[PDB]
């Protein structure tokens, strides 16, 4: 059952949010990240973002110190619409900085949202139409797309990313940190590339702006070098918690938090750590714990190591993530594990 805590240090060790940093030259901010797509009949499609934003308006903005967002997302269908399409719910919030402007203004409620989308890929091309609402004080959008070209040649998984972080909510203390809402109206220009991992990549340009009392992304996007029989063209990749696994994962909690005082320092990660042959620094620590500290409170309080599990749920791992859970158990790393490796572990 103890197989939980290895996967939360996996976690820990993992990074899985989407970073932000200032454009130290010029007004902007650049961002990176990995995106974890399941694949069908089990494994892992991964998609590394390489994110560009840049105002149109000549006005200042907010250059925020590193930080990250973090995200979780509902994709369904509605049964009662028979064009190709995707309803999406996703709650959006910054975080990653321990213990303002006029288009901030524009967000204090429930605003419009006109998603447009033109693509190619491989020379498949198609159109995407969405429409919605966006709530930052929550981080919630609520949007339905719809396929306008009849039927989308790419997995509408692979588009989410690219279909408004201005939405995200900041929390109180990171406000001086949102490039996005201090854009707004005018807004900004984003750009990534998307390298589908051994498969083709994307590579789009978005206008992000206010048009009347409307926040409208326009998007233009070119794939190219996928594979006919990959898990992108080929269509092979998924669509989209019992209170028995709640009361596992507090039982797990607790084999960190050994004080049982309902919070775990980075004094008891290292414990953990270290009983399984390990040596991470008080640096590496406070990392590690600031990567699922959605308070900033330096410690990860119960329902911040539920998110964290509840998304390392959702998600599977690859194999050189599944090679290092593995080789925590095999000492001696021949392939096959004792059951004495296990007790070793399992003591431990
Ligand atoms: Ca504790
Ligand atoms: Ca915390
Ligand atoms: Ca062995």
């Amino acid at each position: 059952k103890t197989g939980h805590a290895v996967r939360a240090i996996g976690r820990l060790s993992s990074l899985e949010n989407v970073y932000i940093m200032a454009d130290k030259q010029k007004n902007g901010i650049k961002a990176n990240f990995k995106i974890r797509h399941n694949i069908e009949d089990g494994g892992v499609q991964l998609a590394y973002h390489y994110q560009q934003n840049t105002p149109i308006g000549d006005g200042p903005v907010l250059l925020p110190d590193n930080h990250y967002l973090s995200t979780q997302s509902k994709l369904s269908k509605d049964p009662n619409e028979k064009r190709d399409h995707m309803v999406l719910l996703e709650f959006v919030t910054a975080a990653g900085i321990t213990l303002v402007s006029k288009g901030e203004e524009l967000f204090t409620g429930v605003v419009p949202i006109l998603v447009e989308l033109d693509g190619d890929v491989n020379g498949h091309k198609f159109s995407v139409s969405g429409e919605g609402e966006g709530d930052a004080t929550y981080g919630k959008l609520t949007l339905k797309f719809i396929c306008t070209t009849g039927k989308l040649p790419v997995p509408w998984p692979t588009l989410v990313t690219t279909l408004v972080q201005c939405f995200s909510r900041y929390p109180d203390h990171m406000k001086q940190h949102d490039f996005f809402k201090s854009a707004m109206p005018e807004g900004y220009i984003q750009e990534r590339t998307i390298f589908f991992k051994d498969d083709g990549n994307y590579k789009t340009r978005a206008e992000v702006k206010f048009e009347g009392d409307t926040l409208v992304n326009r998007i233009e996007l070119k794939g190219i070098d996928f594979k006919e029989d990959g898990n992108i063209l080929g269509h092979k990749l998924e669509y989209n918690l019992t209170e028995e696994q709640i009361a596992e994962f507090k039982e797990a909690f607790s084999l960190f938090d050994k004080d049982g005082d309902g919070t775990i320092t980075t004094k008891e990660l290292g414990t953990v750590m270290r009983s399984l042959g390990q040596n991470p620094t008080e640096a590496e620590l406070q990392d590690m714990i600031n990567e699922v500290d959605a308070d900033g409170n330096g410690t990860i309080d119960f329902p911040e190591f539920l998110t964290m599990m509840a998304r390392k749920m959702k998600d599977t791992d690859s194999e050189e993530e599944i090679r290092e859970a593995f080789r925590v158990f095999d000492k001696d790393g021949n392939g096959y594990i004792s059951a004495a490796e296990l007790r070793h572990v399992m003591t431990n």
